[PDB]
């Protein structure tokens, strides 16, 4: 039976949670995506030779009950924590997101990956070393991505699957 990995993409508004998710799934870059739209996507991929199904929730601004969000929080196995490299505040927000994840799973050891998105942009205010230092502190990988050019998009989600596989075994 095909293994499924339940992934949840989190981070502050505008960092590119949706654009990352839509790029991985539909192979195009979206200029606007309703920041209030929270949806789940599936895709069949092969990762290190294992055919498997990514089940991804793109979190958003939800003042309303989502039965589907409840299930991904309860049963999600890995988190993509996204900030944007031209948004210092979104980088400062990461710690908040990591603490929420630990609380949701009631553990210090939750599979997650730090993603620095929008690295196609020149106006960079969060440098790579800051992000590596934070990732090293958390004990998690750090990947630089561009939802616009596709740089690191497969790598970020695939690295997350690999962290989940290690968590299992
Ligand atoms: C621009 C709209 C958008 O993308 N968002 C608005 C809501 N966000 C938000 N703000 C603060 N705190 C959180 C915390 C969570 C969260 C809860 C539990 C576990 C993991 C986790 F990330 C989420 Cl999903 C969104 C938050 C950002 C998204
Ligand atoms: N240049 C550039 N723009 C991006 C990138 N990712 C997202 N954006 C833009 O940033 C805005 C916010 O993206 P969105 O995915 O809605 O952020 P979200 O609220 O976290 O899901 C959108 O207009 C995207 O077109 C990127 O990697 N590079
Ligand atoms: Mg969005």
């Amino acid at each position: 039976g095909m293994t499924e990995y339940k992934l949840v993409v989190v981070g502050a508004c505008g960092v590119g949670k949706s654009a990352l998710t839509i790029q991985l799934i539909q192979n195009h870059f979206v200029d606007e995506y309703d920041p209030t739209i929270e949806d789940s996507y599936r895709k069949q991929v092969v990762i290190d030779g294992e055919t498997c199904l990514l089940d991804i929730l793109d979190t958003a601004g939800q003042e309303e009950y989502s039965a589907m969000r409840d299930q991904y929080m309860r049963t999600g196995e890995g988190f993509l924590c996204v900030f944007a490299i031209n948004n210092t505040k979104s980088f400062e927000d990461i710690h908040h997101y990591r603490e929420q994840i630990k609380r949701v799973k009631d553990s210090e050891d939750v599979p997650m990956v730090l993603v620095g998105n929008k690295c196609d942009l020149p106006s960079r205010t969060v440098d790579t070393k800051q992000a590596q230092d934070l990732a090293r502190s958390y004990g998690i990988p750090f990947i630089e991505t561009s939802a616009k050019t596709r740089q690191g998009v497969d790598d970020a989600f695939y690295t997350l699957v690999r962290e989940i596989r290690k968590h299992k075994e």
